């Protein structure tokens, strides 16, 4: 695709949200960089209106795909990367298992040189004493595989996954998410074949940091399509 030359080095990004849980209404503001060759993320968040009134490791999803790395006999699958640099919409249904749901919209686009992740989040039907108004969750993060599937009707794709969140009794707290994808230009998009991305991160804080805030790094490999030369391995095997 003519978007993928867009990720080819290292490049800034933006994350700005806006929040409603409950009624209890917050901002964040994020700022880092990504480099897709090694499907890598490094960025900084913080929390402009105060203190955050849900757990950080919640809003680690909501908080830009198109930095995976795709490998060589993958890159027609891409669909994050074609969509550049108008962008796309992002959409999904967070559904905390004994608990409320979050709906998020998201516009994902390049602004010059700067690459933007803009959202809009709505919580509804929490708990007050549950996990995450009741701040119960441990300030970590597990790895994932994120499923995906093409939505050819809406020109886009669709992806579904269970995220953990690690309670400090031991226990877990399931997050299944629903999402959808749909281009925001009217260019050409690849529509993949069914895989997944294979997520890892790391949470931390920053020593000299007073506001309200999350150090992330995390690291994203598309995976599930094999590259079809098993065969031919085979072959050299017989010509050792």
């Amino acid at each position: 695709s003519k978007g993928e030359e867009l990720f080819t080095g290292v490049v800034p990004i933006l994350v700005e949200l806006d929040g409603d849980v409950n009624g209890h209404k917050f901002s964040v503001r994020g700022e880092g960089e990504g480099d897709a060759t090694y499907g890598k993320l490094t960025l900084k968040f913080i929390c402009t209106t105060g203190k955050l009134p849900v757990p950080w490791p919640t809003l680690v999803t909501t908080l830009v795909q198109c930095f995976s790395r795709y490998p060589d006999h993958m890159k027609r699958h891409d669909f994050f990367k074609s969509a550049m640099p108008e962008g796309y919409v992002q959409e999904r249904t967070i559904s905390f298992k004994d608990d409320g749901t979050y709906k998020t919209r998201a516009e994902v686009k390049f602004e010059g040189d700067t690459l933007v992740n803009r959202i809009e989040l709505k919580g509804i039907d929490f708990k007050e004493d549950g996990n995450i108004l009741g701040h119960k969750l441990e300030y970590n993060y597990n790895s994932h595989n994120v499923y995906i599937t093409a939505d050819k009707q809406k020109n886009g794709i669709k992806a579904n996954f269970k995220i953990r969140h690690n309670i400090e009794d031991g226990s877990v707290q399931l997050a299944d998410h629903y999402q959808q994808n749909t281009p925001i230009g009217d260019g050409p998009v690849l529509l993949p074949d069914n895989h997944y991305l294979s997520t890892q991160s790391v949470l931390s804080k920053d020593p000299n940091e007073k506001r309200d805030h999350m150090v992330l790094l995390e690291f994203v490999t598309a995976a599930g399509i094999t590259h079809g030369m098993d065969e031919l391995y085979k072959k050299l095997a017989a010509a050792l």
